[PDB]
């Protein structure tokens, strides 16, 4: 499923991530347009053998488990299948645990490059919410 812009939004605060750890609802739709352009089917191989998964691109090296991944951890205890879901629960919920690990939203490279220091509320601007 590809989300419109404020219907993910909208989902994003059913599900509880508005102000989740400080961080307002525009810095998660920011982060989700650029790691997926709101596709929840979205996949990406990374050198090292790990990948991405799902709207907001969570890594198999350590938050879920693909099956092909050596030496990686599963600490959402989640196959990352489920992050391809066009229920977006599971990776909100694991969500949560990344942005809490220490480092915030900075676990987000694209976060971190495209929408820190922006005006992240223009992506939640207009939406009934
Ligand atoms: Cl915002
Ligand atoms: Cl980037």
């Amino acid at each position: 499923k590809v989300f419109g812009r404020c219907e993910l939004a909208a989902a994003m605060k059913r599900h509880g991530l508005d102000n989740y750890r400080g961080y307002s609802l525009g810095n998660w739709v920011c982060a989700a347009k650029f790691e997926s352009n709101f596709n929840t089917q979205a996949t990406n191989r990374n050198t090292d053998g790990s990948t991405d998964y799902g709207i907001l691109q969570i890594n198999s090296r350590w938050w879920c488990n693909d099956g092909r991944t050596p030496g990686s951890r599963n600490l959402c205890n989640i196959p990352c299948s489920a992050l391809l879901s066009s229920d977006i629960t599971a990776s909100v919920n694991c969500a949560k645990k990344i942005v809490s690990d220490g480092n915030g939203m900075n676990a987000w490279v694209a976060w971190r490059n495209r929408c820190k220091g922006t005006d992240v509320q223009a992506w939640i601007r207009g939406c009934r919410l």
